[PDB]
């Protein structure tokens, strides 16, 4: 057995100055972090990049971000909702440990953690593609932590808006549910099985799912996974689809 805890990642590749995550964008004046991975290109356990979606490359292409954030609260200085706002995408929401900041120990390992972003329904499926992440050579995934963003808790918790038009309703009220599907690939790219993780459910007397507020342990044993993909289902979804912020936290891999 192995475990990937992402706390041994090269520094260089943590999300952006603060917890905006400025370098996973090519425009915000910092070196961009496109590609994550534990060794080195040529000898790696693991390895995430960033999708391309209409000729760029970002963050919101879809892709995983390496993060040692754990802000879940205003900070001096912001006010509304800016705690569940992209502004703070690259924390975890964990409630287990105190302190709020960098490297505050609040992975399931150490201070490291992924932060997956992206999704795929039928209003983006044309041009849009899951975030994806590969082993070298083909494991037994036994399984993984997971954690929500202190953005996807917040805006399931109290809803927001975005741009002109864009609501976010409160799961609670209008009996929405969400949820994670981890996807695993062969040697040849078939798909093996896909998993499914309630975040959260309220609808009609189904088991009613509160989100968690600290990692989660998710049992998987998949056979000669080569890559992993993940999207995000959810109710809370309009004329362009869904609405709530499609992120999760993973650390803690474990294979063989
Ligand atoms: C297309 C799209 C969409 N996006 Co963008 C995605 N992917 N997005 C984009 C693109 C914008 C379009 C463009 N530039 O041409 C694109 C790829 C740049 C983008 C970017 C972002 N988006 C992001 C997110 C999280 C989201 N996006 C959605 C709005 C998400 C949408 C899904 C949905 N249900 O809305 C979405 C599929 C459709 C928007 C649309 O046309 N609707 C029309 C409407 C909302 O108002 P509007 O004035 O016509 O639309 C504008 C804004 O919505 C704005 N916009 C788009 N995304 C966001 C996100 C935020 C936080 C804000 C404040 C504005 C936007 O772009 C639109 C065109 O100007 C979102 C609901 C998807 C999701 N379920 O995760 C979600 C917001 C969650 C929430 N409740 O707040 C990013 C933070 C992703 C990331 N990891 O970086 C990022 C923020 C900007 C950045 N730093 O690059
Ligand atoms: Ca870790």
């Amino acid at each position: 057995t192995l475990t990937i805890t992402f706390d041994d990642f090269d520094p260089g590749m943590l999300a952006g100055p603060t917890s905006a995550g400025e370098n996973l964008y090519s425009y915000q004046g910092y070196p961009q972090v496109t590609t994550i991975y534990d060794n080195t290109p040529e000898e790696y356990l693991f390895l995430s990049m960033f999708n391309t979606v209409g000729g760029s490359t970002e963050y919101s292409s879809g892709g995983i971000a390496l993060s040692n954030w754990n802000i879940r609260s205003n900070q001096s200085g912001n006010t509304g909702d800016w705690w569940y706002s992209y502004l703070n995408q690259c924390s975890v929401y964990n409630t287990a440990v105190e302190a709020e900041g960098q490297n505050k120990e609040a992975g399931h390992s150490g201070s490291n953690f992924g932060v997956v972003y992206g999704y795929v329904d039928a209003y983006n499926q044309a041009w849009m593609a899951k975030p994806e992440f590969y082993f070298n050579v083909p494991r037994k995934l036994v399984g993984l932590w997971i954690c929500n963003t202190s953005y996807t808790y917040g805006v399931i918790t109290y809803g927001n808006q975005f741009g002109s038009t864009g609501v976010a309703t409160p799961l609670k009220e209008m009996k929405g549910y969400f949820q994670v599907n981890l996807e695993c690939y062969d040697v040849n790219g078939g798909l093996i099985r896909t998993y499914k993780r309630l975040l959260a459910d309220y609808r009609n007397g189904q088991q009613q799912v509160d989100p968690i507020t600290t990692w989660d342990y998710w049992e998987i044993n998949a056979e000669g996974v080569q890559s992993v993909k993940f999207n995000f289902e959810g109710s809370d979804s309009g004329a362009y689809g869904l609405n709530t912020p499609a992120y999760i936290c993973i650390d803690d891999i474990t294979i063989q």
